[PDB]
Parts: C-alpha cells; sequence; structure tokens
C-alpha cells in the first residue's frame, strides 16, 4: 500500500508549525536508510481531539485539486502523512519576498485561493478557517491551501452547520452570522477570504493584521466583552480599511465578500471573473 507510512522508516527532522492541539513537521521517508528518501510533512496532536484528526484526514484523502495540498497517506494513535512545500504559508513568506510578489502575482495568488476554495465548497465542505498561515507557497507562481482542522460537511438541502466547540476561534476573521449564532454557511468562507485577501495585499505585515486593525477601530481594553465590541462595530457597518497601494476596484471586490447578510455576498465564482478582468 503506498499511502502506508511504516513509524520505523518515517524520520523526524525539525519542526514546521505548531498550534494549541497539533503540530507539523519536516520528515524523510527513509526505508533503504540512506538518506534518499522523499521529504514529507506530518501533522499529529500533542500528547475528544483524536477523532477529529480521523476526520479531517477522511476529508484530505478524497480532495483532488491543484490548488490543495496534496494528501500522501497515514501511519498508524494516527499521523497524517502530506507533501512537502519548503518555503511554508504565505505568514513567513510575503514578508520576506515582496520585491518578486507585485500587484499582478497578488491578484494571481488570489484567484488561485477562490479555486480552491469553490472546489471545497462544490464537495458540499465549509472550511472555517481560511487565513493567510492556512495558505502554502508550492513556488512564486503557486499557492495550495494548506489545512482543514476545522472543516464540516454541510447537510444537503441546508444552507449552513452549528458549531457547538467554539473554543479557541479566529474571531477576527468570523463573519457576523458565526460570532452571533455559530452557524457556518459557505458565503461565511466568502467573509473569511476577504480578511486574508486584506492579508495578501499588506504581505502580512504584523502591525496591519486584522487583529491590531480591529483592536484599534474597538479599543485593545475589554478582555471578555471584546466579540460584543466587534459584533457593534460591524453591524454599525465599519469595516478593515483599504490596503496601502491597492488598487479602489481591488478594494471594492473585497468589500463585496463583507455585506452583513451571507446571502448578499459575492460567490467565489464571481470575485475569480472580477479579479482576472482586472489582469487582463
Ligand atoms: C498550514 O501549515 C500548518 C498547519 C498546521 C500546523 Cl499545526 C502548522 C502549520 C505550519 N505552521 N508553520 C509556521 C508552517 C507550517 N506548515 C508548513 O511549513 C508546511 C510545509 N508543507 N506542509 C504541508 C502540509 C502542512 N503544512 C506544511
Amino acid at each position: 500500500d503506498p499511502t502506508h507510512f511504516e513509524k520505523r522508516f518515517l524520520k523526524r527532522i525539525r519542526d514546521l508549525g505548531e498550534g494549541h492541539f497539533g503540530k507539523v513537521e519536516l520528515c524523510r521517508y527513509d526505508p533503504e536508510g540512506d538518506n534518499t528518501g522523499e521529504q514529507v510533512a506530518v501533522k499529529s496532536l500533542k500528547p475528544n481531539h483524536i477523532a477529529d484528526l480521523k476526520k479531517e484526514i477522511e476529508i484530505l484523502r478524497n480532495l483532488y485539486h491543484e490548488n490543495i495540498v496534496k494528501y500522501k497517506g497515514i501511519c498508524t494513535g494516527i499521523k497524517l502523512i502530506m507533501e512537502f512545500l519548503p518555503s511554508g504559508s504565505l505568514k513567513e513568506y510575503l514578508p520576506k519576498n515582496k520585491n518578486k510578489i507585485n500587484l499582478k502575482q497578488q491578484l494571481k495568488y488570489a484567484v488561485q485561493i477562490c479555486k480552491g476554495m469553490d472546489y471545497l465548497g462544490s464537495r458540499q465542505y465549509v472550511h472555517r478557517d481560511l487565513a493567510a498561515r492556512n495558505v502554502l507557497v508550492e513556488s512564486e507562481h503557486q499557492v495550495k491551501i494548506g489545512d482543514f482542522g476545522l472543516t464540516k460537511a454541510i447537510e444537503t438541502d441546508k444552507e449552513y452547520y452549528t458549531v457547538k466547540d467554539d473554543r479557541d476561534s479566529p474571531v477576527f476573521w468570523y463573519a457576523p452570522e458565526c460570532l452571533m449564532q455559530s452557524k457556518f454557511y459557505i458565503a461565511s468562507d466568502v467573509w473569511s477570504f476577504g480578511v486574508t485577501l486584506h492579508e495578501l495585499l499588506t504581505y502580512c505585515d504584523s502591525d496591519s493584521s486584522p487583529m491590531a486593525l480591529f483592536l484599534k477601530m474597538i479599543g485593545p481594553t475589554h478582555g471578555q466583552m471584546t466579540v460584543t465590541r466587534l459584533v457593534n462595530t460591524l453591524k454599525e457597518g465599519k469595516r478593515l480599511p483599504c490596503p496601502p497601494n491597492c488598487p479602489d476596484e481591488v478594494y471594492q471586490l473585497m468589500r463585496k465578500c463583507w455585506e452583513f447578510q451571507p446571502s448578499n455576498r459575492t460567490s467565489f465564482q464571481n470575485l475569480i471573473e472580477g479579479f482576472e478582468a482586472l489582469l487582463k
């Protein structure tokens, strides 16, 4: 079985990244024992979260798209084995490559994120975690959606999935329905995409991050009152400002991701056409 990675041959090299419950490591699968084996990215949990990882593995095993990270297999306790992309995420790549990545490349990356996301939605799934940290860089010409840790299936003939465990949520990327009722629609991922586009256009600058910008708008002195204050700001019609050097035509497309009601938001296909017209 080419998708079965034996524990004895999966050699840990170094850490790539870490979250609250999981971590990704660079390993080499070396059955020959001479360091000629293929490098792979391995996701595992820190010592039920085990059940969630098993559902995440089965989602990725069945996704096939040029802008979705490639599933390679499993190591059985279970580890998810995937292709290794040495450039890492946009969050680490963009601050180090501003000279190479111009506006034309930023908009092509935006089209690619939209294509991967439209494919996920056609498979009846809602991501719930679309942010620059979850987009990997294949090359200066290609990006891939690189994590599916919070992904849920939407029931047939239903418009949304309700999440009970909303602990450690990326609130500054969440649409009003997610914050107010814990409801996740395909239109909620469109809202998240608008915030990821803002990150891409600022080259993931820490000082102008969505969290930093919203906290200036609401006040960084609230604590447990932060989310209510965020909801009030959005209900008032306030939104993230236009990124520096971002043309108005691009900002207007970003604004279409942030219509208050999910049913009024632009689709991923409408965004692709919008960006393709600006690229011509
Ligand atoms: C999407 O990334 C993550 C997802 C979950 C976690 Cl827990 C950490 C990262 C992460 N943090 N950082 C800083 C870098 C990461 N990842 C890579 O560099 C990487 C390279 N190839 N690859 C393939 C699949 C997944 N990740 C990678």
